[PDB]
């Protein structure tokens, strides 16, 4: 309990002296005193006994852990009021409405058939340009550490090379953040003629119902003007983090036994770099 | 609209000290996974069918088998929400959401403002990581040399080797290691300081090696324990990039506004030809 709820739940075993002290204690502009035995008997005109039998009928030792203790939760309290910039807050208010609207936007049915194409895929393919290219990246690391056999493509030639030899045990996902990027969507859709499965992500709608395999919209910039928004990479590897935990729990023990023989390796290998 | 828990919760204060026993277990978590026919309830908590149908006439229903059949259709129909999410997608975003929190604690606005200005008094600009740390070098890159800052992104020792060669004092290096402990990064570095560099590591782990840079900006670690289940690797460093860039960008705004929207002009003005 708080000192106001201490003090108002002793205040009716007090006398009408003690009643005084609790009184000038509850002021919500005390904690701006010198709170001090010595001025805040001067202040109340009472004696230093009085203070010291008011602090302890509210359980306290004495006056002066009453007075350290008022303190603390005065202390506590005005650390609850930011300390942060607008600058600041801004572009932590972006990482957290990405979250929220992303939260929003999760079909989970969708997200675990999505990590079932994966697992059912013999070749999964990552494409993207600009900063799509690096979410593409990045997604090849976190799922080659689990067995997939996937590769990321980051410009025409790539998507070229990949889409003339894929087949229809293949699986794409395209990254496209404004949803209209040429290349990523053509490229889809030579991926399609080939037979392989198809998945876009975007955070425009779009023409894309029925064109692909599956199309996954994710959040939109919570800034309006470009120079001013948060990484671009962000909305997309939100999905990546929320299908990856989905298609780790498909035969997670195999999965386990890949990544830890990674791990393994790394191990040795550095000891090797050490030695 | 009501959940039937909130029904309950309503009523709970007319109820007698039976119906309350009874409200009390069927407001438990677990209840729904029991038999909840009223003769396995009625034997369950000793009490009388009359006794469960009047705790059900308290909450509003014409009796038990309506208020039974209720309560387990609204739990029926929960794995049809959309927005009630599973155990595996709350772990995920609630990393993201842990991660957001330790970092706020760990800004340093000052330090922060310092390594913006280090980024605006270089002439060159070097970004490195390997790994998920390496897409974040590509994507800083791209940002600040959108606001005209000359700088590169390297991802390997023969890059790191390049470009420290042939470094000075009016140079700036940006070290992603989110171990705090990989070696090329924090060699590299260790040679641009050699040559005069300033010097910036980001790590999640401040180490007594790291005092010798520049600024050391200290993110934040991964939620969870295992580094399987951890979410991306890129993320703890991303935020502190995104603080950087917003403080930057705010140095001499309007010039670097000039640049960004150059840039697109020049876009534009080629497509113009293109369509031709
Ligand atoms: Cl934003
Ligand atoms: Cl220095
Ligand atoms: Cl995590």
């Amino acid at each position: 309990p708080d000192i106001a709820t201490v003090i108002d739940s002793h205040f009716e075993e007090m006398t009408d002296l003690e009643q005084e002290i609790a009184r000038y204690f509850l002021q919500a502009e005390t904690i701006q005193d010198d709170l001090s035995s010595q001025q805040v008997t001067q202040k109340l005109h009472i004696s230093q006994a009085a203070l010291t039998r008011f602090a302890k009928k509210c359980g306290f030792t004495g006056y002066r852990e009453f007075i350290f203790q008022y303190q603390h939760e005065a202390e506590n309290q005005a650390n609850q009021v930011s300390k942060h910039s607008p600058l600041t807050k801004r572009v932590l208010r972006s990482y957290s409405n990405m979250r929220e609207q992303t939260q929003d936007l999760i079909d989970e049915v969708q997200l675990e058939r999505i990590a079932q194409l994966i697992e059912d895929a013999e070749r999964v393919y990552f494409f993207g340009t600009g900063s799509s290219g690096l979410v593409a990246r990045e997604m090849k690391l976190r799922f080659m550490a689990l067995g997939v056999v996937c590769e990321a493509l980051t410009d025409q030639d790539g998507f070229a090379w990949t889409t003339s030899i894929m087949d229809e045990n293949c699986l794409v996902l395209g990254f496209s953040l404004s949803g209209s990027t040429p290349s990523i969507l053509d490229s889809l859709l030579d991926a399609k003629e080939m037979g392989a499965k198809t998945v876009l992500f975007s955070s425009v709608p779009n023409k894309d119902s029925q064109a692909y395999t599956e199309t996954v919209l994710v959040a939109t910039h919570s800034q309006p003007s470009y120079i001013q928004r948060i990484s671009a990479q962000l909305p997309m590897l939100f999905f990546i983090d929320l299908i990856y935990a989905y298609f780790l729990e498909i035969n997670r023990e195999s999965k386990e036994k890949i990544f830890n023989s990674y791990w393994e390796n790394k191990k040795l290998n550095g000891y090797r770099r050490q030695k």
